[PDB]
């Protein structure tokens, strides 16, 4: 499914290119431009384990999620996966646990060194 077509076919956006944020573009986005680190991101997110299972979406509270690119408020999968996106683009990323939540979990929710797949839609950003 979604995850192992990640796994196999996802870019590597990672800057050492050590497979730590695999990335499929599945809707395109409007508008040539990306976020720059500092400006107001707006998404929606489902997130998954490992074994297919939901550990959280965006659609849980019924909102976007809305956090400041590229100030470590979030994963760093999603800092360095978000910059990539253009508005209105929905991809695929897997990230592994050093750019997620490591060894220390979010339990009981996200396993101890839990590789995670998060399907994101960038809705919108501004500047600061």
């Amino acid at each position: 499914g979604a995850p192992a077509t990640v796994t196999e076919q996802g870019e590597d956006i990672t800057s050492k290119k050590d497979r730590g944020v695999l990335k499929i573009v599945k809707r395109v986005g409007n508008g040539e431009e990306t976020p720059m680190i500092g400006d107001k991101v707006y998404v929606h997110y489902k997130g998954k384990l490992s074994n297919g299972k939901k550990f959280d979406s965006s659609h849980d509270r019924n909102e976007p999620f809305v956090f400041s690119l590229g100030k470590g408020q979030v994963i760093k999968a999603w800092d360095i996966g978000v910059a990539t996106m253009k508005k209105g683009e929905i991809c695929h990323l897997l990230c592994k646990p050093e750019y997620a939540y490591g060894s220390a979990g979010s339990l009981p929710k996200i396993p101890s060194n839990a590789t995670l797949f998060f399907e994101i839609e960038l809705l919108d950003f501004k500047g600061e």
